[PDB]
RNA sequence: CAUGGUUGUCGUCAGCUCGUGUCGUGAGAUGUUGGGUUAAGUCCCGCAACGAGCGCAACCCUUAAGCUUAGUUGCCAUCA
């Protein structure tokens, strides 16, 4: 559960952002500045980390699924290795605006990617008029590119993780009006309040995203 | 100038909309915008939009060249 602070400060966790960009509902979590850059207190992230882990232990027991997101580039990979390692679904591209709350258009467009494959093995790509060959090996790779992670997720997830919530800002808004509860990794100039279980810890680190988000698979791991 | 049916017209112009979702108190908006491209909301990239339908293509006829079958009522090369 815990993680080792100097795990943190050699993976670059304490580092925050530059005073210029700075959310003032973050002044409890910071801890000082240096070179102008607000330094998260680590203490307060392992507090805050060892408590978003025993929930998510228990949605893993109880048999809920955490659905991945952090469309971001650096986090693209610790995303997608962290959520297979858990077996959960992971979102790696642009966020489908309403791929929750309209799962009802959503659901025909995630079961198209099984029936793509399908076509594929009952003959009917083979008898195909040419243009239509790749036309709809087109429709696949689009398709493969955003529902790629989540193909195998049927309902609304019952946690869904953030890793930057002022990016994907798209996601956490789905997930307040359906009332999912979000645990997300929050560096500076974003909103505490938006998400309920809150890991302040950097967001652009490479090692940073993916130290917290094998934590966050541990807990998963330890409730299946 | 009650109408069915048929027709011109803008105009073969490329637009016109819908379902679910989202924003807006609401009329409304989005998708249908932006970066390119096309004869074409034609196509791609991105993008609170995700998908559809009537539209545009294509599909259908004729034409332009070729190959099999066919030899009359077509044709006339090898020959009289």
């Amino acid at each position: 559960a815990v993680i080792s602070m100097k795990q943190l400060l050699e993976a670059g966790v304490h580092f925050g952002h530059q005073t210029r960009r700075w959310n003032p509902k973050m002044k409890k979590y910071i801890f000082t500045e240096r070179n102008g850059i607000y330094i998260i207190d680590l203490q307060k992230t392992v507090k805050k980390v060892d408590e978003a882990y025993n929930f998510l232990k228990q949605v893993s027991e109880d048999g809920g699924q955490v659905l991945f997101v952090g469309t971001k580039k650096q986090a693209q990979e610790s995303v997608k290795s962290e959520a297979e390692r858990a077996g959960q679904f992971y979102i790696n591209q642009r966020w489908l605006g309403g791929l929750l709350t309209n799962y009802k258009t959503i659901s025909k467009r995630i079961k198209r990617i099984s029936e793509i494959e399908k076509m594929e093995e009952d003959g009917l790509f083979e008898v195909l008029p040419k243009k239509e060959v790749v036309e709809l090996k087109k429709e696949y790779d689009r398709l493969i590119k955003f529902l790629g992670g989540i193909r195998d997720m049927k309902s609304m997830p019952q946690a869904l993780f953030v890793v930057d919530p002022r990016k994907e800002r798209n996601a956490i808004a789905e997930a307040r009006k359906l009332n999912i509860p979000i645990v997300g990794i929050v560096d500076t100039n974003c909103d505490p309040d938006e998400i309920d279980y809150v890991i302040p810890a950097n967001d652009d680190a490479i090692r940073a995203v993916k130290l917290l988000t094998a934590k966050m698979a541990d807990a998963i791991l330890e409730g299946q």
